[PDB]
C-alpha cells in the first residue's frame, strides 16, 4: 500500500540494461531478439488486421524452440501515453534520469518504532520514462479501491465527490468502466483536479505483462528465426464518441521498426509438439489466428521430408475465417505444403463468404471428416490439435465428443472418458489463446 512520506526516488549511476531490467524483475531469462520484417495478412479492404512478424534470435542459444512452443513478448507501451502519463505527475524528477525506490521501512512494538531507508528492489534502476513504458501497466483501468485513494488526491471536491461513488464499485463504476475502458492517464485527465505523486504510480501500478505467441516458423525451415502470427487488437471506446484504444504488445508489434530490440524468452509447450511418432495421423484445428502453431508444424513436416528424409503420414488441416478475399491467411503456404505432401487435405469453414452457408470448423469435422476423425483417435493411435479462441476450444471439443458418440457408438458418458483419456495420453493438444 501507499501512504505520503513512505516512498522516495534516489538518483543512481549505474542501470542495467532492458533485457537484463527484465531478466531481474521477472525472474526469468529474458533475450535480445531483433525485427526483421513485419507484414500484413489480410486484404487492405478488411476492417481488421493480422500480421506476419519475423524476429531474429541473434544465434541466442537461449531461443531454442520446437514447433508448439510459445513466446513471451514484453512489449513497450506508446510513448506519447507514457509523455502525457509523466505530465500529469506532481513531484516527477525529470523524466530522463536514472532513479530507484527506497521506501521507509518501520519497525514494530520496538518501544519508540525505528525507520530505516531502503531499497524497494521491485523495479530496477531506471529513468521514469523507461519505467512507464517497459515496466508498468498503465493502461488497465484502475481498480475501486485504487480510485478511493485517488478521491483523497483530489482537491476539487466536484471530482472527489465523483471519484468516491466511483470507489464504491457498483452501478456507477461498472458503467464507467465499461463504457470507458479507461487508461491510468485517461483517468487523471477526467479528474484533473488529482495530486498524482510519481512514487504512488512508480510502485502501485501493476508490472507490465510478457504477452505470449504460438511460435509460427519450424527452426530447421528459418535457422536464428522466430515468426509469429498477430491479430491485431483495437477498439472503439464510449460506444464510438470515445478515443481508440490498442492493445499494448500487438499495437508496439505493429509499430517497431526493423532492428528495434524485442525483449523475449521461449517458453515449451510439451503437451504441443508434433509426436514422436512420425505415422499415426494427426489433425489440426486452428481457426483464425489460431493458424499460428500449425504452421511451425507443415514447415517442420516439410523440412522432416525434404531434408531428413522423412516419410511421415500425411496430416489434414482444418482452417476457418470469413472470407476467402479478407482473412483467409497463409492460404498459398499451405496450398504448397499440400503440394509437398504435408497434407493429405485442407479444409476452410468460411462463416461471412457472401452468398455461401456460414460454417465453422467444428461443421467440417461433423459434415465431412467424422468417420475419419474417428478412425484416426479410436483406431490408429492419432492425434488431434485445437488452436485459438477458447469458445471455439470448447465447441470442437463438444463435436468431437458427438463423432465418438455415433461414430464408436458410445453413451455421452463413454465419449466424454474416451476423450478425456486422449487428453491424458496427450492425444488430443489444445493451445487456447486466453485472455
Ligand atoms: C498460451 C497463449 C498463446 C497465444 N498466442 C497468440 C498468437 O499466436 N497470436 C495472437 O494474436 N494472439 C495470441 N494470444 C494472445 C496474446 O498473448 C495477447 O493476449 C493479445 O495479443 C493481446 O495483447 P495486447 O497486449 O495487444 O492487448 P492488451 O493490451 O493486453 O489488451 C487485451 C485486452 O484488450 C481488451 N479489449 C480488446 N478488444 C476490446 C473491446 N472491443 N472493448 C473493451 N476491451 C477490449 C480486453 O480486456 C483484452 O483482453 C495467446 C495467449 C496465450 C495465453
Ligand atoms: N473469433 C473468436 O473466436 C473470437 C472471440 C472474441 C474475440 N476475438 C478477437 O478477435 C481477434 C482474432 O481472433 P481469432 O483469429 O482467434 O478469431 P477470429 O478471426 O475472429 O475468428 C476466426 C473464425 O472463427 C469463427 N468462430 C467464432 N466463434 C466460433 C466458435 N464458437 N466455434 C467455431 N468457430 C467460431 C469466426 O466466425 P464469425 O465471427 O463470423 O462468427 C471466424 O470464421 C483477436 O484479437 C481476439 O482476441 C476472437
Amino acid at each position: 500500500s501507499w501512504k505520503r512520506n513512505k516512498f522516495r526516488l534516489t538518483y543512481v549511476a549505474e542501470a542495467p540494461d532492458l533485457t537484463q531490467g527484465l531478466s531481474n524483475v521477472h525472474k526469468k531469462r529474458v533475450s535480445a531478439a531483433r525485427l526483421l520484417s513485419r507484414q500484413n495478412l489480410q486484404s487492405p479492404k478488411s476492417s481488421r488486421s493480422t500480421i506476419f512478424v519475423r524476429l531474429h534470435t541473434n544465434g541466442n542459444q537461449e531461443l531454442q524452440y520446437q514447433p508448439g512452443d510459445h513466446l513471451g513478448v514484453f512489449p513497450g507501451n506508446h510513448e506519447d501515453l507514457v509523455n502525457a502519463l509523466i505530465e500529469r505527475l506532481e513531484d516527477a524528477p525529470p523524466a530522463n534520469h536514472v532513479v530507484k525506490v527506497e521506501m521507509l521501512e518501520e519497525r514494530n512494538t520496538a518501544l519508540g518504532v525505528i525507520s530505516n531507508w531502503k531499497d524497494e528492489s521491485r523495479l530496477p534502476p531506471c529513468t521514469i520514462f523507461q519505467a512507464f513504458k517497459y515496466y508498468l501497466d498503465i493502461t488497465t483501468p484502475p481498480t475501486p479501491l485504487q480510485l478511493q485513494q485517488f478521491a483523497s488526491l483530489a482537491t476539487n471536491e466536484k471530482e472527489k465527490q465523483r471519484l468516491l461513488v466511483l470507489s464504491k464499485g457498483l452501478q456507477e463504476y461498472e458503467e464507467w468502466k465499461w463504457g470507458k475502458n479507461p487508461t491510468m492517464v485517461e483517468v487523471l485527465e477526467e479528474f484533473p483536479s488529482i495530486q498524482m505523486p510519481a512514487t504512488l504510480l512508480l510502485t502501485q501500478l501493476s508490472l507490465l505483462q510478457p504477452r505470449y505467441y504460438s511460435i509460427s516458423s519450424s527452426p530447421d525451415m528459418y535457422p536464428d528465426e522466430v515468426h509469429l502470427t498477430v491479430a491485431i487488437v483495437s477498439y472503439h471506446t464510449r460506444d464510438g464518441e470515445g478515443p481508440v484504444h490498442h492493445g499494448v504488445c500487438s499495437s508496439w508489434l505493429n509499430r517497431i521498426q526493423a532492428d528495434d530490440v524485442v525483449p523475449c524468452f521461449v517458453r515449451g509447450a510439451p503437451s504441443f509438439h508434433l509426436p514422436r511418432n512420425p505415422q499415426v495421423p494427426c489433425i489440426l484445428v486452428g481457426p483464425g489466428t489460431g493458424i499460428a502453431p500449425f504452421r511451425s508444424f507443415w514447415q517442420q513436416r516439410q523440412f522432416d521430408i525434404q531434408h531428413k528424409g522423412m516419410n511421415p503420414c500425411p496430416m489434414v488441416l482444418v482452417f476457418g475465417c470469413r472470407q476467402s478475399k479478407i482473412d483467409h491467411i497463409y492460404r498459398e503456404e499451405t496450398l504448397q505444403a499440400k503440394n509437398k505432401g504435408v497434407f493429405r487435405e485442407l479444409y476452410t469453414a468460411y462463416s461471412r463468404e457472401p452468398d455461401r452457408p456460414k460454417k465453422y470448423v467444428q461443421d467440417v469435422l461433423q459434415e465431412q471428416l467424422a468417420e475419419s476423425v474417428y478412425r484416426a483417435l479410436k483406431e490408429q493411435g492419432g492425434h488431434i490439435y485445437v488452436c485459438g479462441d477458447v469458445t471455439m476450444a470448447a465447441d470442437v471439443l463438444k463435436a468431437i465428443q458427438r463423432i465418438m458418440t455415433q461414430q464408436g457408438k458410445l453413451s455421452e458418458e463413454d465419449a466424454g472418458v474416451f476423450i478425456s483419456r486422449l487428453r491424458d495420453d496427450n492425444r488430443y493438444h489444445e493451445d487456447i489463446f486466453g485472455v
